[PDB]
């Protein structure tokens, strides 16, 4: 398998449709040991990752919680066993208060709800890496998942924002994880439709954002060259694998596009 | 005078060598008519706005001050008088706490200062226009300072974080300005020898970073095909005024470089 | 005027519907003097251009006849008088045979039509900085015409690769301009209504082409934050007399966007 | 093996120091079964290709000879065997005449030389691709190599003017590779010593050219957060790799930087 021997940790799994599931499925079919983070949930997360290819060690963690992180290292190291490292960190992990996101003005979003939203979407894959790269193998690597944030759009809004101060973080965590011969990148997907995101075009932030979202979702197909299927993660949990092999071994603090091309055409 | 009749709001005055103190000068010294901000030490900065070319009324805002923000728009009236409009507007307003620059390692800012650092220097961008859109006129422009986040550097660090939101954050105010017929724009300076740049490089943030950033000044001269005085913050100013003027009407959400042209070359 | 004293070449009016004739229209109008360059149909030239607010002098040019270029500087300075030097020079010259645009397949376009339309539209962007730098003033600048060929779109296909072409071409042209004081930077322009433009949406190039590009037309004037005009060049015109002035002094190898700000958007 | 079971055709091989050779070397340790092209050295190409880890036939490709390229896909069809179609195809082909790189001045490069350059460097992947796609599976890969262009440098002038228009070709290639349900994508790679370039650094298009390109290749390495050895091209061969196999199928019209991470970070 691409991932043979190597241990990886696997955060953001919250339901059978979150982009994590998909990373966790194909990294397990491609021979990797996982150790699973959950978020405030985790008797559901234990429930929804028991249908994972292999049996999973799940540990709590909240991004927000300093608690959580200190301790991080010495769980991991637990659970892996002692003198056995980390190849691999994925980083999926992605939060904003509806007021930051949907019909509600850009104008309308509180700073505290839009500070909370940067904590957990951008501000923590720097978290994860200071709390990671000390039980992490040269050679080995970070990846995040962003949304191309480059141009603005309409209904992302804030998150939009934090997906723009998660590639700038990712490019100085690039500069750590390099002194422990560590990749850090990120992986900008399309538009998936998760539980949230099927929510979302339903309705659930207003009928505008969910009409404008569904056109945004039509359009990228479109542009696509290979077409984007957005009720299937696994072209993008292919790529987030891509990343954690030793097949781009050269490529750090970079964002690589699974998004069937979209963003290199206009029309 | 290229600004003739306009009336500006211009934030971000500290010192003599604050950007925005030449920005103010050579709008005034092109016909505009000045109202200024001021942050927490107003007794200095109406002694530093004294030698501007024109007298020009002061008003206190804090942009993390709600009340503040929230009676702005009519302060601003009260100081041009009823039935009269703002052109333009300038940001020129940047902080990020001592723990988010310099030789303190990235991973050591507390999220606590980040968050003060991007609320200051990215999400009032937005407050700003939130506060001042519904008393500015038709053509009008809203202008913010931006420096070059597309690449990570040494020592800027968490500040480089906070202006990759800040360009993402002025998409936004772009949507919304047009609205009301305004545009909103950055301009990306190259590296200007302020009181607090000059203290930095003086080791104020530790040596290594002072250093780095003295080597970052001198590259920047050499990679510009037309040079840089980081002494000389005049073409700042006048690019700042190009964009308030009616000679940049189909520019928006967009970022003007003002930095000699150092960001379009690799040596 | 924002060009008083100014003396200024503009090459590329064919029509009175051409960019460059409005850019001729609004240098005369702001204060700058004139010298014109056109194309194989002088007597046509001299008619349209008899309709600017001031008479000037049109000197024949055909960019790839390199007579034309070696004896440029020698004709212009008897056009301006002996001592006088050039303050500004303005690229508005674009060509594509009919092989590599439109329905044509992209992979039917024979390189000796590629080859040409790269000629004209991105080789002689420096051809013409050669003949005119040496006869160019200390705060000069030369401005090119540019269609954001960041993306891939339809229909526009090898002229988008000559515009990719240009913006690189610009970039070494700044190097070599910054050496006499001088800018180089191009105007990237939404899609402008021109005769040619027009007959190509109505079919010139085939159906489904002019149908794409009546889509993109459409999607941009959506897409920017201010709105397009197809129809009015003057903002357009405007953009490069800000360049051309001196209240752009610090910019240089760079890409001002006068499309509405529709680039920064993606719906 | 990443390739087990791959047709890939494999252009570019000229010496051992070829970044193809690598790539052949590679495909060839990961299972692929190749099919080499070389131009005008056929007896040194193969002499060369012997030392490869498995025998793989040679044709003869001129990309400037239309002949070669109308028969190329009957010959590569013989080469394989009726009935069977190739995966991936390698564009390793770059070419630009002495006057358009060096100490030569960038005004002085004669537009035959430029216009031959763009042809071998930029069209010829358009013309690959016309070629090669009728006889490519769904699922396909069509790789092309580049070197950072966005950005101007001393001495690689018009190379750097020939990779941006090839960044732009790959975008529109992409375009039409998707009907076939193929992908098109660029690997822009870090400075390499194969045989050319070392001689380059050591004065071959004169000193100054040289002393600017051994400064950029240390420059590479310094800003690279996980560093640049430049007598290495296996990452960059890893890294074609990774797009020629089935785990980055989602990205299109593309460019991965195996540079190191260099081109995200200023210093
Ligand atoms: N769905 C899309 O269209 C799309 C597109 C591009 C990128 N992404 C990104 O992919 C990532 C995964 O999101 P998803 O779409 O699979 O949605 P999801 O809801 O399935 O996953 C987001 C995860 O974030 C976790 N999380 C939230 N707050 C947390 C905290 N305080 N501490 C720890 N974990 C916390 C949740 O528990 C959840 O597991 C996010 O970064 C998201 O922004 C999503
Ligand atoms: N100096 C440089 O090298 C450089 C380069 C590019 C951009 N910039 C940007 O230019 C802008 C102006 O900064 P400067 O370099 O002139 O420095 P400065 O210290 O002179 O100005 C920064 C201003 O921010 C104000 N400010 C801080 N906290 C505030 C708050 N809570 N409310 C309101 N105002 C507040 C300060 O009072 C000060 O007037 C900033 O956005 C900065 O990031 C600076
Ligand atoms: N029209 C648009 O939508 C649009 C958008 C962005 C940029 N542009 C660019 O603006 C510029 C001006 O074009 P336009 O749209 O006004 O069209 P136009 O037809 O009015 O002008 C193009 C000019 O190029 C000249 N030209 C062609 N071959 C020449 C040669 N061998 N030597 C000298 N001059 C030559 C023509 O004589 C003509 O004056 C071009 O670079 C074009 O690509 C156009
Ligand atoms: N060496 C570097 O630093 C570097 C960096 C980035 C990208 N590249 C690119 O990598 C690719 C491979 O180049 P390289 O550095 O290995 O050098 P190289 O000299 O080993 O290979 C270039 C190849 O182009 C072939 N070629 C030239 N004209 C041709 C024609 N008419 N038809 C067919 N083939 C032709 C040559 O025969 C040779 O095999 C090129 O695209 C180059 O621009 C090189
Ligand atoms: O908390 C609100 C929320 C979180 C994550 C997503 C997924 N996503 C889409 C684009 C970027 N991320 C959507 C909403
Ligand atoms: O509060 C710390 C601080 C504020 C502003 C500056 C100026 N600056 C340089 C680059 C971006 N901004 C520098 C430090
Ligand atoms: O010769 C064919 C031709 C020349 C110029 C134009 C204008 N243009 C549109 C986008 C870029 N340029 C259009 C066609
Ligand atoms: O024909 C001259 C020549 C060809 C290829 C190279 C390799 N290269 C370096 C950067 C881009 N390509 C260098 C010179």
């Amino acid at each position: 398998g691409l991932l043979d021997g190597k241990r990886i940790l696997v955060s953001g799994i919250i339901t059978d449709s979150s982009i994590a599931f998909h990373i966790a499925r194909v990294a397990q079919e491609q021979g990797a040991q996982l150790v699973l983070t959950g978020f405030d949930r985790l008797r559901l997360i234990q429930r929804i990752t028991d249908r994972l290819p292999a049996k999973a060690p799940l540990l709590e963690l909240d991004v927000q919680n300093e608690e959580h992180l200190a301790s991080l290292a010495g769980r991991v190291t637990e659970a892996i066993g002692a003198g056995n490292k980390l190849d691999g960190v994925v980083h999926s992990i992605g939060f904003m208060p509806q007021t930051g996101m949907g019909i509600n003005p850009f104008f309308d979003a509180p700073y505290a709800d839009v500070s909370k939203g940067i904590h957990i979407s951008a501000y923590s894959y720097a978290s994860m890496a200071k709390a990671l790269l000390p039980i992490m193998n040269p050679g080995g690597s970070i990846v995040g998942m962003d949304f191309d944030p480059s141009r603005a759009m309409p209904a992302y809004n804030w998150m939009t924002v934090a997906k723009s101060a998660l590639e700038s973080v990712n490019r100085f965590v690039a500069r750590e994880a390099g002194k422990y011969g560590v990749r850090s990148n990120l992986v900008a997907a399309g538009p998936i439709r998760t539980l949230a995101m099927s929510a979302i075009v339903g309705g659930a932030l207003g009928e505008e954002a969910g009409a404008q979202i569904q056109l945004l979702e039509e359009g990228w197909d479109q542009r696509a060259p290979i077409g984007w299927n957005m009720k299937d993660a696994t072209p993008v949990a292919k790529t987030v694998c891509a990343l954690l092999s030793d097949w781009l071994p050269a490529t750090t603090g970079d964002i690589i596009y699974a998004d069937g091309g979209a963003h290199t055409q206009l029309l």
